[PDB]
This record gives structure tokens, sequence and C-alpha cells, in this order.
């Protein structure tokens, strides 16, 4: 364990390094073990997908492909699946769920677990610390902003924020060449 | 180190197909080491808490039974005390505090850190992204929606959410059967 | 690999036993191996900073003396560089960007990725889960509350809050003696 302790130091030194030149930049010590794309190949999702060490995926999770899954983020299918398209950008902090526990918790520990699916369309972005609940269907083409809670389905080329999150405008303009 | 980063990986690549298959869930590796009931059990938690290897614990924290402690956490006990309760639900990225550094950064690292003890009962939920400041107390049966921030006390019973946090009305429904 | 993941596991047990005991605080497996302040010295910050191992410091990143760099951070540099002062106070959960990827993601990958500068003065706090996007300009002694999402500059000696962030009122209070 002495030895163990001073060679992961040593690894983690290294590899920061190389890193560093490399890549310039430094990550978390899981994130040097762990490759996004071969990660994101092992749970099956397509083709170009990546999926930083830090993420958890519970359940059935399908995703499209190349679509980027970030840093601290939760997907979630553990309520009946979650379903991701293409090209979709999953920002750090980004947590998709299919359940939820509220009842459970209040009445001490009795009720069960609530759990409805999740659908998310592709060429979507879900911005930093974006909350999408149980029950929700995201369409093609839309922009959640950052620090958002999702209650309710969104339709295809909306702008959406707030917590509660409202359709503000269409993303039209996001589209464009 | 090279032999050490290549059985780390392969590792790595054994225990999240072992994880698929028994769990049906992918982890980050440091969630893959540790065992969220031994952890909480060497924290001295109660008996039926789990928490992720992600989560952060500072100082004297003290958990209840059958909580349930999510990744990307924060408990920080290290301004007098916190104190959380039985079957609570504390989410992806809540982060609990007993101190604050506002004053030492705006002073130029002059001043102290603030301290203050903070207290949350049982049966609450605290929903992902939660932050409850220092000094505050949080009774039984309480749920805290998501994205809030909790700046004040909160009694049994209640249903909250904002940023800042405000009352909505009572949690009497989530506690049916 | 069964004697590797073994060792881990001890390894973990020990270490969390001898961070209990000596710094009264259990991290994640990562920031056991991971020492805060020769991380910041490798990344090439100034004197007095740290950062935990579950931070993400991409690209042109440069950290003054004496701030503190929080668990589950991103700072993103690579869209021109980020540039933060002395004294800072960078919470959990804080992510500060130089780039997005809404119009790429948005029109099915075709478009680039949007960049723009960043900067931060000293003598700041940034509030847990405070988002800082690409562009913005924050001067010295201003206070970021939590949960914030910052789109336009903030002058020195501020206090804002909200999403987005609004000026609310003068920091002056949180300098004193």
């Amino acid at each position: 364990h002495m030895i163990l302790l001073k060679e992961l130091k040593e690894l983690f030194f290294l590899r920061t390094t190389y890193y560093l030149k490399k890549y310039n930049r430094s990550l978390p010590f899981g994130d040097m073990i762990v490759d996004r794309w071969d990660k994101a190949k092992l749970l099956g999702f397509g083709e170009g997908t990546s999926i930083y060490d830090s993420s958890i995926v519970l359940g059935e999770v399908k995703v499209g492909k190349d679509t980027w899954i970030g840093p601290n983020t939760i997907l979630d299918g553990s309520g009946g699946g979650l379903i991701i398209g293409s090209n979709c950008s999953i920002s750090a902090g980004v947590q998709i769920y299919t359940h939820d526990t509220v009842r459970k918790s209040l009445s001490g520990g009795k009720a069960d677990i609530d759990k409805a699916s999740t659908r998310i369309g592709s060429d979507c972005y879900l911005g930093p610390n974006t909350i999408i609940v149980k029950g929700v269907k995201i369409g093609d083409r839309v922009v959640v902003g950052a620090n958002s809670l999702v209650l309710k389905d969104i339709p295809s080329d909306c702008k959406v924020f707030g917590s509660p999150a409202v359709i503000i405008t269409d993303s039209l303009n996001y589209q464009r060449n």
C-alpha cells in the first residue's frame, strides 16, 4: 500500500505532465485512466459520442452519434429508459432523470420510487447545471439554457430557460450557416 | 508506472463490464473501488446510509439511518457541526455548508472564515443542486425543490423552492399512502 | 487485477482512516492521491493556490496567489485564455468558460465552436454553482452569489446574483475590518 500510493502519485505526476504537453489540459485522476470514447463505446453509445469518467449512467440509456457527455453529469435511465439523439451537447453538471424519491423520503421510507421514461432528440444543447426530470420529452434542435429545471415537454426548435423552464422563442437563429 | 497504468485500465474495463452485467450501471473509476455502504459506515453514519466516492465530508457530520447521499455532494460540518436525520434524499450536486469565506476573499485574505452550525431533520428531500448555507435549520418531512438556495430556517411539513428558497405550501400530500 | 483491486480498496480504507484522524474529513479516492497545492503548482498557478483533483482545467488558464479552487469546478481557458486574480474563492461546482457549442449542436455539427476570453480580478467570491460564460470580465472585489449565471461584465466592488446575474449593490461592507 505504501508503494502503491507512491506509484499512483508518480503516475499522477507523469500523466498530468503528458496531458499538459499533449492535450493542453489538466483532468482528474480518473479521467487520465478512462478514455472518453472507449467508455462511450463500452456503454453501447453511438460512434463519436464521448463521456467523462465522472459521469454516472444508470440503467437503460441510449445515445446517438457525436454526442458530448460532459463531466459531473447524471444520465439516469433506471425508470423506463432514457433516449438521447445525435450531435447533442450535454454540458457539465447536467442531470437527466427517469425516477424520483420525494414520496419515498417524505413517507419515512414507505412509498415506492416513482418512475417515468425520458427522451431528448437530436441537435439539442443542454446548458450547464440543467435538470431534466422524469417523464419529459424534448424534441429536436432545442436549446436549454444553463441553470434550468425542465418540468414539462419541449417541442422542437424551441429555446427555453428558467427554473422552471419556459419557452422563450424558437431556436432557428442558432441553426444558421 | 507503464505497467501500473495498463493494469488500472484493464481493471477499469473489467470492472465496468462486471458492473454493467451485475448492477446495470456505469460509474466513475472511484465509485468502482469505493463501496457506498462501507464508506458511510467508516464515516460513523447510521445503518442503511450510503455515500458516493465523489462526495466530500468535512469535519463533524452526523447522519441517521437509511439516508442516501448522492454523487458530487458536499456535506460540510467544519463550522460547528452538521446533523442530518434518517430517510433523507440528498440528491446529486447538493451542497450543505457550515462556513463561508465571502469576507475573507473580499478583504484580500484578512478576515476570518465565518461559521455556523446546520441541521436537517428526518424524512426530508433535497433536490438536485440544492444549496443550504451555514446557520440554517430544516425540520422534519420537508421537501426542497431542485436548484434552490436555502438562506433561512424551514419548518417541518413545508415544501420550498427558489433562489432564494421560499415556503410554497405544506408537504402533507407527499407523505400519503 | 484481482490483487490490484484488493490493494486499491485496502489503500482506500487506510487513507480514509488517516485523513479522518489527521484532517478530520473524508474525500474522494482521487483527492487522497492528488495534493491540492502540488497540483496547482504543476499547473503554473500562483503560490498558495489550491485545486481539487475533481477540477478540470482546459487550455490557457492563469491564476494568482492564494486562490481556492473548489471541487467539481471547470476552469476553461480553451477559447483565448482565462485569467483569475489572487485571494479568490472559486466555490464547489463553479464553471468558468471561454467557449460554447450552442450553434455547433443546433446546426447538426456544422458550425464552429464560439470562443471568447474571460477574466476575473482579485479578492472575488464566486458562490456555489456559479456559471460564468465566455467573453465576461469581472473586476476586483466582486461578490457573485450562489446559483448565478453571469452573462455580462461586472465592475469592481459589486455584489451580483440571479440567473441572469444583475448588480444588486456594492461589495463594500464585505471588505470591512
